[PDB]
């Protein structure tokens, strides 16, 4: 609960303002695209403003009308609502106001493997016009799944024309400061909120104000050369911190040093050089790229995204740095909607996975300004973990249970994950992991006679490691606990099986009724964990229909996830009878009513 801003519509007036896009974001790509249309209105003779919805009044778009061609657009992603975004739908709810002579549009982001595809933006687009505003453009429906970038620059392409002809209108965001004069003290050197913050530090810890707790443990969990997977326990005494199993960690990572120093190396330019991106919307709240002062080494390190691919508004932005013509060319195509430019794009850079150096490295004409550039870069977004303890056991240690990224890119190169190549280099001694716990509704039943299906392979068994710490201790408290099945897999039993042990340990204390492993490659066929849930159909049917047992689902959201959620179709399919549409919808209605959970991720 912040403290709201006054009301946009009067600061869009003392700005010359007529068009202001609200962003939804989680992981600030929703917020990106937003800015990107902000500078748009420019080059079309508009000038515009990206905003929080969440620290303005939105009951205020009904005044938007007395601005002159206004317009409001919505870039909405989906996790219903994001955090910031939450005032704003409770609003949509419960508000009945006239929006009479409201003119919006509204680009959503989600991912279609997901159940609910896009809701926010669907829903966002849907209300207003229920309410009395008029829908400028088609709702915009982008899909992580494939290219959310195309789907952007294909609706952008379409919306500004509809735009401009519609209101009649003929067709560096930041400036630079460099600092010869800073105190040293005074200077951000990664910490993410208030100066100082990381060095002491002060309760409570949230997203602002990350907790630096201590790495006790860290391992690695299989035998094998190929993969690196390691569990890891990071220490949060002191911390306040409240957590229970099903919740989520946050951390934020470094990047790899060379990799930042050969930026400016390549760029021939010193990264510390103290300096500061003011905004130059002096009335705007985000006053800056990222903490300011600060020195362009610490940026590259702890703020900026220096690894994913680069996206085609930078690369049109920077195609004026580039000497030699074919390549300056090939930055500008970048950005097409169609044709040899978009498909440069989405083999050469994003296929091919070439991070900002590569780029800079296989065009060596281009040499921009290293300020326009950091002014360009994405922020470095913190990475999330299943916690895989259980607070009623570790109240004071939050398990982490995670795979390293490093792979082979069309590129050329080796790319490494930024948050597990981070954590992997960490090791109990000085090794400080900044963090901070987000709650989920991945939970453990209320009644304890309630009976459990937990189903994750590979590292999906992470949030499960919790569920059985916790179901366990139940039981020695002499509490009643009802069956607690865990539907596993990995490669091979002797190679990355995860937690043998304590599964072993758990099995046979009775914690766990029944530990179903799926041994993948083990033989001829690949046997899954779903092969299991047919194979125990019977009695599973049995737990569903008579028991009311909760379902659960962790690791792989691109295949393995859908996989299991079609034969749970299946098993319902025969036991009921049904056929398999009126599986399906047994199968949703039990994740409404709380009896089917997922924590997949791809
Ligand atoms: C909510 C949620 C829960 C999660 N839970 C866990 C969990 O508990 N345990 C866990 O291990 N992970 C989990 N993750 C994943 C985790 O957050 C990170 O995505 C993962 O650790 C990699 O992050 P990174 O910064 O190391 O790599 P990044 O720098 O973020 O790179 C990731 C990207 O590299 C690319 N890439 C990965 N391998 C290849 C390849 N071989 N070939 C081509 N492309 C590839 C893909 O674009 C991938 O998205 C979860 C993610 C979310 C969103
Ligand atoms: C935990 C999690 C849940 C998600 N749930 C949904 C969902 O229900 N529907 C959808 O369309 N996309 C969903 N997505 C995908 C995002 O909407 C998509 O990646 C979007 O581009 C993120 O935008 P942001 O960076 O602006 O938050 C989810 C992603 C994560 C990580
Ligand atoms: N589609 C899927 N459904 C269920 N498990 C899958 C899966 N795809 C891969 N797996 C298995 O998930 C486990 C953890 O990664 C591995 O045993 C892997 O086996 P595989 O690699 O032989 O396909």
């Amino acid at each position: 609960p912040p403290v709201k801003e006054s009301s946009f519509v009067e600061k869009m007036k003392k700005t010359g303002r007529n068009i202001i896009v609200f962003y939804g974001s989680q992981t600030g790509t929703a917020e990106e695209f937003a800015n990107r249309l902000s500078k748009d209105a420019h080059r079309y003779g508009m000038r515009g403003m990206s905003a929080d919805p969440e620290e303005y009044d939105l009951a205020d778009l009904s005044s938007l009308p007395e601005i002159d061609k206004s317009l409001v657009v919505f870039c909405m992603a989906t996790y219903d609502p994001t955090d910031n975004a939450q005032d704003f739908y409770d609003w949509l709810q419960e508000t009945d106001v006239d929006l009479t002579g409201v003119k919006f549009a509204v680009f959503g982001l989600g991912n279609k493997t997901y159940e609910h595809f896009n809701a926010m933006g669907k829903y966002v687009d849907q209300r207003l016009e229920q309410l009395g505003a008029q829908r400028i453009f088609e709702l915009g429906l982008g899909d992580d799944d494939g290219n959310l970038e195309e789907d952007f620059i294909t609706w952008r392409e379409q919306f500004w024309p509809a735009v401009c002809e519609f209101f009649g209108v003929e067709a560096r965001q930041y400036e630079l400061v460099v600092h010869e004069d800073m105190d040293v003290a005074k200077v951000y050197t990664g910490e993410m909120g208030r100066l100082k913050s990381y060095e002491n530090q002060k309760p409570p810890f949230d997203a602002k104000n990350p907790f630096l707790a201590a790495v006790t443990a860290n391992r690695k969990l299989n035998q094998g050369t190929e993969r690196h997977l390691m569990h890891l326990e990071l220490d949060i005494s002191d911390s306040k911190i409240r957590y229970e199993s099903g919740d989520h960690v946050a951390v934020y990572p470094a990047n790899d040093s060379a990799l930042v120093n050969q930026i400016g190396e390549i760029l021939g330019a010193d990264l510390d050089v103290i300096m500061s991106l003011n905004n130059l919307d002096e009335e705007s709240n985000k006053k800056h790229p990222f903490p300011c002062p600060t020195t362009y080494r610490t940026a590259l390190t702890y703020y900026l995204d220096i690894t994913n691919p680069p996206r085609t508004n930078v690369l049109y932005e920077l195609a004026q740095y580039a000497s030699e013509p074919s390549e300056q060319e090939h930055l500008h195509k970048m950005a097409s909607s169609s044709g040899e430019g978009k498909e440069l794009y989405l083999s050469w850079v994003v296929e091919a996975r070439r991070h900002i150096l590569a780029i800079l490295q296989d065009y060596p004409s281009l040499r921009p300004p290293i300020d326009h550039l950091c002014e360009l870069l994405p922020r470095l977004q913190a990475r999330y973990y299943s916690i895989a303890s259980s607070s009623k056991v570790h109240p004071n240690s939050v398990h982490i249970c995670a795979v390293a990224v490093e792979y082979e890119a069309k590129s050329g190169r080796v790319n490494k994950g930024v948050a597990t190549s981070w954590l992997r280099a960490k090791e109990p001694a000085r090794a400080l992991v900044p963090m901070f716990v987000r709650k989920s509704q991945f939970r453990l039943p209320f009644k304890s006679t309630t009976p459990v299906i937990m189903v994750g392979p590979g590292t999906g068994i992470a949030p499960f490691m919790g569920f059985i710490q916790e179901r366990a201790w139940l039981r020695e408290q002499g509490k009643e606990v009802g069956e607690t099945l865990l539907y596993y897999g990995c490669r091979r039993s002797d190679e990355d099986y995860l937690y043998r042990e304590e599964l072993a340990r758990f099995h046979k204390d009775g914690a766990l009724t029944q530990l179903n492993v799926a041994f993948s490659r083990e033989q001829a066929h690949k046997v899954y964990v779903q092969h299991l849930l047919k194979r125990d159909r019977e009695h599973l049917w049995k737990l569903i229909h008579e028991g009311g047992a909760h379902i659960y689902v962790c690791g792989d959201a691109r295949n393995m996830a859908k996989d299991v959620q079609n034969t749970f179709y299946d098993i319902v399919a025969e036991f009921g009878p049904m056929e398999h549409t009126q599986a399906v919808d047994y199968v949703k209605k039990l994740m409404t009513k709380g009896r089917y959970s997922l924590d997949v991720w791809s």
